[PDB]
């Protein structure tokens, strides 16, 4: 259904390198609907929990330190297939494997400085959204372009 | 041969969502030559004929209604391999399958709101060009850049 | 009134230099509505008439020859203040006087190769639209975005 | 360089997919984002934000529209950012705004003019205080600060 | 005459902030012709001589130190009125006074970090070009678009 | 991260006003420009640069065209930049290149394919040595190096 949601974050390198607007533009251009947006400074414990599935991996310590080293921009986007589609926009995890046209393909080199995050499944997206956003920070609204973007609307 | 031609249309969602300029720019940037251009309101019967091969498909009635719901921009582009190359610029029919960099990859979500059309073969292109354009509507001209774009020119 | 209309043309240098998409994009981005569009080859006599007020000027013969030397893209745009606003988007007649941000400011050098034309008043626009377009060539439609662009809509 | 301003993408700007474009322009200029939120103003927030226009005949419509859907509120930091932000936005009436500015490139009607920016250092301080809690601002150092400023 | 030339430099901040391509694009888009291009590290003495007219000004010391602190990209552009036109593209000296659409209007804040330089007169342009470029580094060529950009060509 | 590659805008790319666009793509990616020059290759330079194609039937035409007008030669530095540069360029035949790449967005014909990039670390070292004198390369530290690389 077009009401699917995903969590996207500009990581601290993406904020530092002035990629916030560019990343948001790509999601707006695609037809996805912005329903949550904030600038925040993750704590180490927040980073640990966000990446909890990766706790045994050797990059985890550095990942958690880096993710909490400076501000991120957290977002919630709504749209048909937006979890998968958000990942398509981001490009492959390792920028070396990402193609031009994607965020990581255009703007990143190193897997540890890969500028952005996106939820990897509908289930993890729900968890991430719930973790980073309060219900008061999510806005219910209708895009005036909804019938131009979706057939069934 | 560099004189190959194809029919590209901005569908009514593409016009509504202000993608006419962006789509033309992509074709110009590639090196293709614009030889026909018009804004028109297809009739339902024109839409039925344009998509006649698809008459048995479950989506046909909706396709034909939508395509005739408002203005399209019809184009004829000329260049080496332009039929296939135009379709590559458009991206996969279903935008969920389209890659970033392409028109559908960058701007569309839903297969029924996929912003554009391109002819699928040399012979269908000839048919579509003849259906939408009278002989006197095409403009033959030489790009000042033809020898920078083509080795053989 | 938001139903005001103007005639804009991409002149033959603008077509040759692949500025058609870029010019249309600027008008779409502004909120103006495309209601007429075609590619055509003006005749010398059409060019003489289009610029008839300038018949005594030293540049007229060159202007009329050039304007009829290859294809133009003719457009009719609709929107509040579109005659004046279209000219603002174009920039100063002589590109040496045009500011960055405008079409001439960004893309042109020479007053005789200034890439585009726009009607200079409401009444000249009506004349130019009638000269270049038959009634049946215009397309009336409602932008899905009209109430986001205009308070009164 | 620690001057701050409040910039909002108005509901028309959100609806018309200009959030990223607007943020990009401010990032490109060298300004630093220190606050960002998406919210739908209440009627009362809309009345207060525009409190100096309460006696104008366009007020109730401005209030209703500003509270009709989400805005994006921003706090930007930088040398001369109050004046600079308004230069990026362009003239209040898009008819008067020049290409290159946000209103010049994207808006037609004064009542649907896409964005807001504080008009002075003091009004910025008041708008920031109105729209953001203390804990919602983020203090950080751009790694590019010495490239943007001589005195850093 | 269209053979006028000017010296443009991306200053060390402009190089550091990844504005080389953007600056070159703006000059290419305008119709100006690139006839010299190099990356170099100015010496302090080179910076002193380049800015010799400003030797008594209180910012001079800091200007010369900064200009020689890292690489610049030096360019020579050719075109009708290119000295004045290059300055128009750059925008006002102090970015606070520069308008959006210009290089300094779009990308700079501080007069001491104003990302680029352009010659201020035909005479100073000749001096600057001669100072920064050897004759072997200037390329004589003809743009295939010269007749599309200039009437008299 | 100290890997280097040679990228050239070919004479068609210069003529078609793609120099800035190409440089922008490499800067945006995070790669560092350490050499840059505009020059018109001699016939002999064109023959040598393409020496591994000397037995091909398209050679003399490639040589004549490559020496017909100015190119822009570049040296870029960064992790995996040889492979990365070629990914940015796209497939050799623009018919096979995808949108988003330089050839995918801007070229049609294999003989007018806008740009060149070294095919390997060793060929890059040889191309760099051929096109640039030692004194023409500039060593410098991007202020953004720690934002682009974890190990910096
Ligand atoms: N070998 C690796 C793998 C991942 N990572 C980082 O760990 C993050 C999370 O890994 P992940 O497997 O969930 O990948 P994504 O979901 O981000 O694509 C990545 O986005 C990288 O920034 C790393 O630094 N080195
Ligand atoms: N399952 C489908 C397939 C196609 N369509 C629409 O029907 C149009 C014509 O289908 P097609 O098979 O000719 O595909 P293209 O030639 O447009 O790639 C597509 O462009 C879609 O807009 C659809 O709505 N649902
Ligand atoms: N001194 C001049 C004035 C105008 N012209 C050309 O003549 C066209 C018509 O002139 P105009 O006075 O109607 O100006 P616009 O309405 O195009 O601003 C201009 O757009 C120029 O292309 C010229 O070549 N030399
Ligand atoms: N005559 C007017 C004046 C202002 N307005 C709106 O009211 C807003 C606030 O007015 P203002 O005087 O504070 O102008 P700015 O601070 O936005 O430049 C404007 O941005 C317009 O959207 C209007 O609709 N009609
Ligand atoms: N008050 C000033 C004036 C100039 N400058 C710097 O000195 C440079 C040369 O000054 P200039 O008067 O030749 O200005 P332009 O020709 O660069 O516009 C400027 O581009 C500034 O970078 C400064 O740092 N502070
Ligand atoms: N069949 C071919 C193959 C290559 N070429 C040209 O020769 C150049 C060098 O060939 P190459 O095999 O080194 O390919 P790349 O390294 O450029 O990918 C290509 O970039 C083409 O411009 C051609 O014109 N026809
Ligand atoms: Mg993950
Ligand atoms: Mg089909
Ligand atoms: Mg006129
Ligand atoms: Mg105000
Ligand atoms: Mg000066
Ligand atoms: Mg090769």
């Amino acid at each position: 259904m077009p009401s699917e949601r995903t969590f996207i974050a500009v990581k601290p390198d993406g904020v530092q390198r002035n990629l916030v607007g560019e990343i948001i533009k790509r999601f707006e251009n695609k037809g996805y609907k912005l329903v949550g947006l904030k600038l925040l400074q993750p704590t180490e414990e927040q980073a640990k929990q966000h990446y909890i599935d990766l706790a045994s991996k050797p990059f985890y310590s550095g990942l958690v330190s880096y993710f909490s080293s400076g501000p991120i921009v957290g977002m919630v986007w709504e749209g048909l297939g937006v979890v998968k589609g958000g990942r398509v926009l981001l490009g492959a995890t390792n920028p070396a494997d990402s193609l031009p046209g994607t965020i990581r393909g255009d703007f990143a080199v190193d897997v540890g400085r890969n500028v952005c995050h996106g939820s990897d499944s509908v289930e993890s997206a729900k968890r991430e959204i719930a973790f980073w956003f309060k219900a008061e920070e999510l806005v219910s609204w209708t895009s005036h372009s909804v019938k131009q973007i979706y057939e069934r609307a």
